[PDB]
DNA sequence: CGCTACAGGTCGTCC
DNA sequence: GGACGACGTGTAGCG
C-alpha cells in the first residue's frame, strides 16, 4: 500500500479483484487496459460492442472509458457514482449513479491490464483568461468599453435571465453587457436581446445592449444589427 | 513489442523515451503515470504545479491530463495535436494543436509508469435517447404534436438561425418546433422565440412555436407563457 | 436540490 | 473552413 503503482498484466481473475478493490479502499485511482462490451442506461441509453479500451475510476467516483481516439469518454460516469466488481460469465465493472439513475456495465472479456495508482495531488488549477476576467478588467477600467460608461452590477438577477453586466453610460442610459471570452455567436445576441427587451419594458426604449466579444460571427452581426444593438472589441486578458 | 501491452515502472530516460517513441510510431495509446508540471497557453492561459497524475496520449493526438477528481482533464489537447518529447533537465511532452495556436507542456518531474497499449477497435458506440430521434417520431407520427401537424422541414436554415422542425397546422399557420431531449431551459425557448419572429417577418401573425420536451424550468414557462408560445411534453424514444 | 449560464467546452453537419 | 446547435454535455455560483 506504500508503493505509488502496482500493475499486473495478464492478471488472473482473483489478481484482478484483489486489485480493484484495494483500489477502492484505498481510494486510489484505478486504470485497465481491457477488451470490453459497454452498456449504458440512464439519460440515455447506449451499446458499445467489443473492443480494447482504456478504463479510468478515480477515487471520487468518476468514471471514464476511452476509444483510441478524440477527447471525449465513448462512456463514462460523474463523481459521487459507486462501483461493484461483479463476477459472472465475465467480470464486470457496475457504476451506478443516484439522482438522476444511470447504470453504467463494462463487460472484461480480456483484462490486458490492471493498475493502482496512489496519486497525490494538493495542487490546483490557475486559469486566466476567461469571461470573469473580462468583467474585472471592465470594471476597473470602464473605458474599454467607452468614456463614461459605470459598471454598476455584475451577474444581475433581472426578471427573466441574469445579465452579465448592468450599467449606465454617460447619458445615463441604462446598459446590459453580454461578455463572450471568444468569438461571439447567434446564442450570445440571442441572450443579450432577450435582457435589453426585459429592460426596455421596465425602462424604455433608451436601454442600449451591448455584446462585448474579441470578434462575432456573421450570424451574430446580422442580428445584432437587426436588433439595434451594438458591439464592442475585447480579448479576455491574461494575468 | 509484439505484446498488446508494454508497461515499464520507474523508467530510465531512455526507458521513458524508447515507449513513448513506439506509442507514437505504432499508433498505440500511451498512458503514463507522474509527478508533473503543466503549462498551457492557447485560447487561454493556466498553469498546474507540482503533482500527481494520470496523462493519456491517443494516436489520433488528442492528449490528456486527469487529476484524481472529477470527470473533465485538468488539460489536454484536441484530436490531430502533433506531440514529441523534449530532454531538458526533465522530459517534457510537448503538443501543440495549429489553428488556434495552442501549446501543452507537461513537464515529468517523475515517471512512476509508463505504457504502450495497442488496442484494437473497430466498434462505434449506438446511441439512443437524442433529440433526432425526437424528430424522426414526430415525422413519423406528427398526431404526437397535435392532431393534422405537417411536418416539412428539418434542421431548416431560416435566415439567421436553424430551426429544429418546420411545418404547418391544420388552420394553415406555420408551425416552429423546438425540440429538448432534457427539460427545456431558458435558452430553448429563447431559440424558439427567436425564431418565430423571424418568420413572423416573413409571414406575419399566422406563425406558432412550440417547445417540445419532457418539460420545462421555472423560467422557461415562465417565459414561454409571456410570449404566448406552446409547449408539447415529449420524452426522447428510446429505441 | 433546481435554475442559470460559462467552458481552453468537444463534436458533427452543412452552407 | 466558418456557422450553428446538440450534448448522457460537465462544472460553478447562487437561492
Ligand atoms: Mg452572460
Ligand atoms: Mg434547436
Amino acid at each position: 500500500s506504500k508503493d505509488k503503482v502496482t500493475v499486473i498484466t495478464s492478471p488472473s481473475t482473483e489478481e484482478l479483484v484483489s486489485l480493484v478493490n484495494s483500489a477502492l479502499l484505498e481510494e486510489a485511482m484505478l486504470t485497465i487496459f481491457a477488451r470490453c462490451k459497454v452498456h449504458y442506461d440512464g439519460r440515455a441509453k447506449s451499446e458499445l460492442g467489443s473492443g480494447d479500451r482504456v478504463i479510468i475510476v478515480k477515487p471520487d467516483g468518476s468514471f471514464l472509458i476511452h476509444q483510441s481516439k478524440k477527447r471525449e469518454p465513448v462512456n463514462w460516469q460523474p463523481p459521487g457514482s459507486r462501483v461493484r466488481l461483479e463476477l459472472r460469465e465475465n467480470p464486470v465493472l457496475v457504476s451506478i449513479r443516484r439522482k438522476p439513475r444511470e447504470t453504467l456495465e463494462v463487460e472484461l472479456e480480456e483484462v490486458y491490464m490492471v493498475s493502482v495508482f496512489r496519486a497525490e495531488d494538493y495542487e490546483e488549477l490557475a486559469l486566466t483568461g476567461s469571461e470573469a476576467e473580462m468583467a474585472e478588467l471592465i470594471f476597473e477600467n470602464p473605458e474599454v468599453i467607452e468614456p463614461g460608461f459605470k459598471p454598476l452590477f455584475r451577474e444581475k438577477a433581472i426578471g427573466t435571465g441574469i445579465v452579465a453586466v448592468l450599467g449606465r453610460d454617460s447619458d445615463g442610459n441604462i446598459v446590459v453587457l453580454e461578455l463572450k471570452r471568444r468569438r461571439a455567436e447567434l446564442h450570445a445576441v440571442r441572450q443579450l436581446k432577450s435582457y435589453v427587451e426585459i429592460l426596455r419594458e421596465e425602462y424604455g426604449d433608451k436601454v442600449r445592449g451591448i455584446l462585448v466579444a474579441p470578434s462575432l460571427t456573421s450570424g451574430a452581426k446580422r442580428l445584432l444589427e437587426k436588433e439595434g444593438l451594438e458591439f464592442r472589441k475585447l480579448e479576455p486578458p491574461k494575468r
